[PDB]
């Protein structure tokens, strides 16, 4: 089973902007947890040919990864702040379908999403 090509990260034909939301998403927000010492199985798409997952794009038809969301960010792909925060909590629920609660990678998510709320939280009203 091969991988399917990434999420897209350029589309002329998709409107975007730059807002003060996103531009926290990408300096504090995935700054923040692309850092933690658990964010480098997130940091690329979940290669299944490689770790033997024939199963993966058989189960998730949405996947999403830190280093899709840092190419989106970087290049002002998205309109809004609710675009790119789905697009966390997709990779988060993601990970907690697939795998068994108590699973390494998903205790490894629990630690990445717990700092996101926080800085979520924190989010600045729009500019
Ligand atoms: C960089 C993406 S990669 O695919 O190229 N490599 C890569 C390497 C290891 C991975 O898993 C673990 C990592 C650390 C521990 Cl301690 C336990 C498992 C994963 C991985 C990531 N996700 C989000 C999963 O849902 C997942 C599910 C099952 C197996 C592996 C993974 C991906």
């Amino acid at each position: 089973s091969m991988n399917p090509p990434p999420p897209e990260t350029s589309n002329p034909n998709k409107p975007k902007r730059q807002t003060n939301q996103l531009q926290y998403l990408l300096r504090v927000v995935l700054k923040t947890l692309w850092k933690h010492q658990f964010a480098w199985p997130f940091q690329q798409p979940v290669d299944a040919v490689k770790l033997n997952l024939p199963d993966y794009y058989k189960i998730i038809k949405t996947p999403m990864d830190m280093g899709t969301i840092k190419k989106r960010l970087e290049n002002n792909y998205y309109w809004n702040a609710q675009e790119c925060i789905q697009d966390f909590n997709t990779m988060f629920t993601n990970c907690y379908i697939y795998n068994k609660p108590g699973d390494d990678i998903v205790l490894m998510a629990e630690a990445l999403e717990k700092l996101f709320l926080q800085k979520i939280n924190e989010l600045p009203t729009e500019e």
